């Protein structure tokens, strides 16, 4: 068994998933709450 686990479309910090991939992309370029 690998240990991949893939999972590019949930914002474990935000607590929030996207099905489209754009959506991820365009979170955390500035709609993500990750501020500094
Ligand atoms: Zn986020």
């Amino acid at each position: 068994g690998s240990a991949a686990e893939v999972m590019k479309k949930y914002c474990s910090t935000c607590d929030i998933s996207f099905n489209y991939v754009k959506t991820y992309l365009a979170h955390k370029q500035f709609y993500c709450k990750n501020k500094p």
